[PDB]
């Protein structure tokens, strides 16, 4: 037996050995954080989302709030299952297996119904694995939702001269959405939605990548004339801060992404989905504008235009509402030079 | 509904739930936390309890397995759960045991409840609104019985008197006699050499004992018109005041009444009754002071004058009689006898 | 909260609050009539047909036999859900609503899984509606079948003389199927199929109406000649008995249909589908043959032909197999006379 | 394993595998005869009496109605467990075993919770034994009652003359209660108590035997003097019919009891408790009165007195209330003759 695979866009019902379902409210526990197995209610308190991370451990989020399942390390109530806001803690990371066991990352203990209770307010306490039926759970599909996909297009080539030395080439190519990454609400910080609102309306947020060619300079100069032009590379501090505040990410000096806090758990997925490299750099990149000088090497009058690859990254809600401005990263490494024949 | 259920103080009781299981402060899956759950009969101290009934009619339920008592959590995350916690004079630890079978929390009025009427071995207890369901009813069973030794009691003798010998030296103090004692639960008394667990094991009840005797302030023989000044002392020492408060959270007020602090207040009525002492109405605490008094003989014939002052000594012992504190001495200035 | 609509030609699976299905056999109930909540087995004992009547209430029939869901009125087992043959009784009539509730017609009580049992042999007991999850059920399409439709033709006009040749006109026009009605097997009494066989092979029966003109008389006579000819109206007793025996219907004296017993439940539907009138007559119609006399009013040789509208009604199985002879009704009211 | 033994005078609670109890009313089944699994109520709906018969099979009676557990033979509800008025039917007779299984006498299948339902209002259906947990049940003592026992005395000897030929001996000895038999209410036909009333107030009825000597004749005779006197033996028709109507018993011609209907199931107990013989006679006894003649063979003047053993049988409720007249049986076989 191995890791259980669950579709991400389904709300799930967690069925216990006796046919009752985990409920984050309960009857006698209505006024506290306890999670108990209760009779089927067909209510959001019994609906969950399972977010599987790179390490194979998953985050289980209740629909009733934005909060997730948590195993208390409290001295007085050690081992209890409660509902607590996401804090990227090992007691909140669970391993769902085909055998039916939900295993805590922090401790090898698994979900267990104390005394194999069949009662409606029976709590869940972490217990050493013993292969008893009361330790086994089944996930049922409750309802399904869809995440719209943005239209995707490939990057066009940098514009080129067409037999006219005095033609002005476009300042930039039409921006195209080349990639996007689908991440859970727990990762994205939305100023205008609280955690509960998020899971209700935007369970997954989308991080979208647009690529286009930006014209650094175009000038016509004499056979043996030189000129100096400004060129800009990198990403602004404001974009760096905003990226970190929203998704706990920044861009490293090596043009790789730096994953901080919660984001690190999905580093592999995000890099793969955006076609970007994980940073190996200690320091974060800054926007730099510097002067570069070009001299005409040919004796005939010559026209030169240079394009730089530019990336814009932004986060949207599931529906597509954009919650942040585009974060601009200029890659000086990827550049195309155009001249008149 | 029917009324307060009365339980003998010197019995350990087993609390039986609706399904025939017993409340257990350890549990199986809860062994590593403070949760109290109904479990199958094991006849072990984790299922044994001792009941302390206070003046207000509410009782404290103390486990035998530890010195801790039953408590209802007010934590945001685990509100209403029943756990074992060190005793504090808080209403969530005070419960009303009634003939109808309900254990009611003082703070909230809610009663002990087995969630979902679970018959399971680790079913927890949660305070829940009274609905007269079977799962809210509990029965107390006698498990074991113990006896508290009582100190021998004698009346205060009369102050010593002269027997036709003007040169006789009267006793400096009369033989001390134990006039009163008060039986209090271990939760009230702080024992330096026994921890709470040890206390419930070995001295569930402590004894607060009152000794009374006459102490001779002065004796003198003088001529028709002779003057002298002698020391006289009244009150209770600062050290005794601190020790009394430290040990049983009590002190003596300036009006010769006792001041009850913290836990002690819960049994004030019992203690005052058992010791035959008055509750203080004074804000300030009494202090021992020594002052000089001057006497002149009013008669032309030679006479001898001796004065005795009534002295109280209060001390705390363990159930077996082991003394854990020095006698706390209170000098009653108003109660004095003069002999000629 | 309104009435739920289900396609008639689908077999349905009744899904309970816990994802288990109603099963008319069960494990511990295999030897009795009880219907219980059971895990999916993909067998006909979990397959049902829903027959919606004129009153909006529906009949639920299990595929395993011809029998339908029934709520016991037994003193000892009152309120239990069992499988029992159709008897057109209110305890067998159920109201399916969008809220998910199946409501008994006789009482206000609805289907309920006692104690919200998740067990494989949990019974079903009628209980007062409380909006609990254990009272809500979902119908899922399992498999579907098609009911053939007969070729439909309009009534031709009665034939007329051509060129005054005084030729012999057709005795009857080519019969055409003007109408047909699709009804469930529970309404039809089939001698050669038992109830179990019916639901297996002919879930719905078809009642077909054919109309054509019948020549009552044709004769050529001289000026002012009179003659008496026989004319026949109505429906035969044998057809009346066979119609009642097969579909519990008869034809009333007012040329309307009389719906008796089970048939009444679909009276409106049937009348609408056949374009026929519900009878207001106390007595049933009989076939009558009587003489009618004509005198030529015109001072010349004249040819007269009269046609009467004739209806033939018959019942077939879903595949089209005809189980009864045509029932003939001659409509005296609708007649055409030509010269 | 073997037959489980239960004390007869206890009300019992039948516990299912999940800790819930059999309830003869239920919630959704409140309006029908079904017996279902339900949570503990501490109510008579869940209280039963177990009547163990001679064959080892037992009858379980509900306190809430007086009706007994019955396994339906209905075509539509075959195998369902309901409460039904008592009849001497094998489906109502169950075998309680140490393993926890309740087996129907009529059909081998035992009590089973369908689908191992842990829910309330879960039915009980007879199912083939498979040793599953849902087939095992445990009996808990709920409450206990006592059946008063009448004072028992031995039969005194028939009276004898005391040196006076003119002395008149007593017509009968003071009657004494030699035996009684404790029988369940289902056996006894009580006009004034219905089944519900019976199980509430007289779960067991008592059949009591009184014995005494009755003087058939007394006379003093001279030499060779003879006379004819009436003698009566047997039991009256009215007593026979009343005995049959009340406890379905009668007395056979061989002075043994004939057990009819349910009574036969308890034959061994009753015969033992009353010290009476089970009848082997085809026909029932009738009361007969006939003349018997005695001749004095001796020339002494002699007084002759003859006593016949007389039995009185009657039925009382548990408290002792008598519901029927004494049934009089005169045994001519046991007779004593006295001479002077
Ligand atoms: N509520
Ligand atoms: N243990
Ligand atoms: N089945
Ligand atoms: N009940």
């Amino acid at each position: 037996n191995g890791i259980k695979a669950l579709d991400p866009f389904n709300f799930y019902r967690i069925r216990t050995f006796c046919g009752k379902m985990l409920d984050v409210v309960g009857q006698s526990t209505s006024d506290n954080a306890m999670v108990v197995q209760y009779s089927i209610n067909n209510k959001p308190n019994q609906n969950f989302l399972v977010f599987t991370l790179d390490d194979g451990y998953s985050i289980i989020a209740a629909e009733n709030s934005g909060k997730v399942l948590d195993i208390s390390e409290d001295f007085f109530f050690k081992g209890m299952l409660i509902q607590y806001h996401f804090a990227n803690s090992d007691n909140q990371k669970f391993l769902i297996s085909n055998n039916g066991t939900i295993a805590v990352k922090r401790s090898g203990k698994v979900f267990d119904i104390p005394g194999a209770s069949t009662s409606n307010d029976a709590p869940v306490i972490a217990y050493n694995f013993n292969n008893a039926a009361n330790q086994k759970f089944t996930f049922e599909r409750v309802k399904t939702f869809q995440v719209p996909s943005p239209s995707i297009g490939t990057l066009p080539p940098a514009p080129d001269f067409k037999n006219d030395i005095n033609e002005q080439l476009p300042d930039k190519t039409n921006p195209v959405i080349t990639h996007f990454s689908t991440i859970p609400y727990i990762m994205a910080n939305d100023a205008t939605f609280n955690s509960h609102q998020q899971i209700q309306y935007s369970p997954y947020y989308k991080l979208v990548r647009i690529q286009y060619w930006e014209k650094v300079t175009q000038r016509i100069l004499g056979p043996r004339d030189d000129y100096e032009y400004n060129k800009t590379k990198g990403i602004s501090k404001t974009d760096q801060v905003s990226m970190t505040e929203t998704v706990s990410m920044s861009v490293g000096a090596d043009f790789g992404f730096m994953f901080k806090g919660f984001s690190a758990s999905l580093s592999a997925q995000i890099t793969k989905e955006l076609s970007v490299t994980k940073s190996t750099s200690t320091t974060e990149m800054t926007e730099e504008t510097y002067k570069e000088k070009y001299t005409n090497p040919f004796n005939y009058e010559l026209a030169r235009a240079q394009y730089m690859l530019v990336n814009e990254f932004y986060v949207t809600r599931m529906d597509g509402t954009r919650i942040t401005a585009n974060w601009t990263l200029r890659d000086n490494t990827q550049t195309v030079t155009r001249i008149f024949p």
